[PDB]
RNA sequence: CCAA
């Protein structure tokens, strides 16, 4: 993959490689792709435009640290604005390491099933999960609105309820629709975005071609003359400079070609300002008549188009970061998972016929400086870890002494079930395996004490997806996860078992189990290595893992006479197997009895009467 | 292969 993060090329024509079709992603080395401490994205998701978006909102300063701070309080309801903080708070932690946005997918795909009169966003939006082209027109914009719609409408229904997106993406739109003469009908209604679509009088490229400014202000008070056999009037105008500005940009492809031999069209920065019943936007404040509050306005980042030389379409995004050390604008470009640190005169400059502008977002002046406030600059709730939450009608809950710190052992197992298959195309072209769902986990007291090894969760995921394979000799999971057919497990969400295991992550807690970069893979949570105790990792045998029923009958004398797998009794043998290398490590026969279960396994064929 |  040498020369394959070179952003520019020679050629006004010819894509770099910095925005081609990325490689698929047993284990992808992501390194040669990102060497900023900013993370990137899982490619494999069902979504071909939502690993842009999410991008760009992650570094709005306002809005991440609203989001992020919504992990205080325990909004289980509110699937898709926690979902989104827990995306946000992992990519922020895990400083370049992939990250992979499959449980906020699968919160969006669970919540557009849904069968308010415009329900056909929520169709056009599943209508493009099942993979033809690979995304359409128009639709980035389309889920642009949707996304911000549906974060407002759960952000009124958290606890204490906040309006906080409303005051950053507010916009005041009076649509004034005369029907007759001296008598007209208005309408007010708050838009999180602004959409610049179906553009008719271009009179903007003479002398207001020109820069981007004129069709921002169309967009805020325009006067459309078409309906129906009526073909009505309608004057929309808002009356609100918020504090971050989202653009949804839908021209036509003679209006797009036109627009890239404007330079500087898309302006860095401008200011302005509400003087008359319409807005005003200029460059510098010399154009400004004053009289009024002035706003600045900063470009934050924009979503643009990549047309591939192979006629492939794909998504990017440009981001800007201000650092707090000094007064310096860095540029990040960001594919699937290929971020690169970026000049502004490259970021700005759309001169090229592979590049079209489809969402781009403004930022105010002094709100853009402010730092990014992680989830742990507040005091977070953890009453989930005591508190018994369960959906359905041998272990013990946790108590206030127990209260884990930074260190406190624990040992976890996860159970999980196929929804689909590989679902392949072809040499392989197109598709990808997809659709592993998460069924049930538990965590283990690891601390030597009275409450030893004895657990203290034993939750089942409740889905109500179609699932493929229940996988029940490696899962132990009967047919008992449906909602109200709980088999005798006490059964419970998916944001609610996540939360335990991303506050015992939070407080520092240390994991010890059996392949855990598996788990916390599909889990959708990334864990520091040095809270990782993994048996796999310590026992490895050059590139071969060891089974754990193979250590447990060669380094212990528990022959578990495998059946139906029991993953409350897996993450026990593993937490005391962890007990037995500490022995072993302790007395200097360490690299003495890892050659003893080479050999022995020879003969044995690893493995042994069960 | 491990994980499942």
């Amino acid at each position: 993959t040498s020369d394959i993060q070179t952003y520019t090329s020679i050629n006004k024509y010819e894509v770099p490689p910095a925005y081609s079709r990325l490689p698929l992603t047993d284990n992808f080395d992501f390194t040669p792709f990102n060497n900023t401490e900013y993370s990137g994205l899982d490619p494999d998701v069902d979504n071909h435009y939502t690993n842009a978006i999410i991008q760009l909102y992650r570094f709005i300063p306002e809005m991440f640290n609203f989001v992020v701070g919504c992990l205080k309080d325990e909004n289980f309801e509110t699937t898709l604005l926690t979902d989104l903080g827990y995306l946000f708070d992992m990519m922020e932690r895990s400083h370049g390491k992939i990250c992979s946005s499959s449980n906020f997918q699968a919160s969006l795909k669970s919540l557009t099933d849904k069968r308010g009169e415009p329900q056909e966003h929520l169709e056009e939006y599943l209508e493009s999960l099942c993979i033809s082209e690979s995304i359409k027109r128009n639709m980035p914009q389309k889920f642009n609105r949707f996304l911000l719609s549906q974060l407002i409408k759960e952000e009124a229904q958290t606890v204490n309820h906040n309006i906080t997106l409303n005051q950053c993406f507010g916009l005041e739109t009076e649509i004034r629709t005369e029907c007759s003469c001296d008598h007209y009908d208005t309408t007010v209604k708050l838009l999180p975005s602004l959409s610049i679509s179906g553009i008719n009088k271009t009179v903007i490229k003479q002398l207001n071609g020109q820069n981007i400014l004129p069709y921002i202000e169309y967009a805020m008070k325009n006067v459309t003359q078409k309906n129906s056999t009526e073909t009505i009037t309608q004057e929309c105008t808002v009356k609100n400079l918020p504090s971050v500005l989202s653009l949804e940009l839908s021209l036509l492809d003679t209006e797009f070609s036109n627009i890239r031999s404007s330079k500087n069209w898309l302006t860095s920065e401008f200011y302005g300002s509400i003087i008359k019943n319409k807005a005003v936007l200029r460059s510098t404040a010399s154009e400004l008549k004053g009289t009024s509050h002035i706003f600045k306005y900063e470009l934050n980042g924009y979503v643009a188009k990549i047309t591939d030389n192979n006629n492939e379409t794909r998504l990017v995004t440009y981001v800007k970061k201000y650092n707090p050390k000094e007064n310096c604008f860095k540029w990040l470009m960001f594919n699937d998972y290929l971020v690169v640190e970026i000049t502004e005169e490259e970021a700005l400059k759309m001169t090229y016929p592979w590049k079209t502008p489809e969402i781009i977002i403004y930022c105010d002046a002094e709100e853009l400086r402010k730092p990014f406030f992680s989830v742990d600059t507040y005091s977070i709730n953890y009453d989930i870890l005591f508190r018994d939450y369960f959906a359905n009608g041998e272990y013990k809950l946790l108590t206030h002494d127990e209260a884990p710190k930074s260190g406190t052992l624990v040992a976890i197992d996860a159970a999980f079930v196929s929804l689909q298959s590989e679902l392949c195309e072809i040499i392989r072209s197109i598709i990808r395996p997809k659709r592993t769902a998460l069924a049930r986990i538990s965590i283990i007291r690891g601390e030597e004490g009275e409450l030893y090894g004895v657990p203290f969760v034993d939750d089942y995921v409740v889905n109500t997806n179609h699932i493929e394979d229940y996988l029940t000799r490696y899962s132990g999971i009967l047919p008992g996860d449906l909602d109200p057919e709980k088999s005798t497990k006490r059964l419970v969400r998916r944001n609610v078992v996540y939360r335990k295991v991303w506050l015992l992550m939070q407080l520092g807690c240390v994991f010890v189990g059996h392949g855990l970069n598996n788990d916390f893979k599909h889990i959708n949570i990334n864990v520091p290595r040095n809270q990782i105790r993994d048996t796999a990792i310590y026992f490895l045998q050059g590139k071969r893992y060891l089974s754990l029923r193979y250590l447990a009958y060669v380094l212990l004398g528990m022959n578990i006479q495998e059946g139906n797998h029991d993953s409350i009794e897996d993450a026990h043998t593993a937490l005391i197997l962890y007990k037995k290398y500490l022995h072993l490590k302790e007395k200097a026969i360490f690299e003495k009895v890892l050659n003893s279960v080479y050999e022995e396994g020879r003969a044995h064929n690893f493995k042994v009467p069960e």
